[PDB]
């Protein structure tokens, strides 16, 4: 099961968060 925050993209988008700071 997955849904954005729970999948791959988020895993790669999550970190991107801090990075974009």
């Amino acid at each position: 099961h997955s849904d954005g925050i729970f999948t791959d993209s988020y895993s790669r988008y999550r970190k991107q968060m801090a990075v974009k700071k």
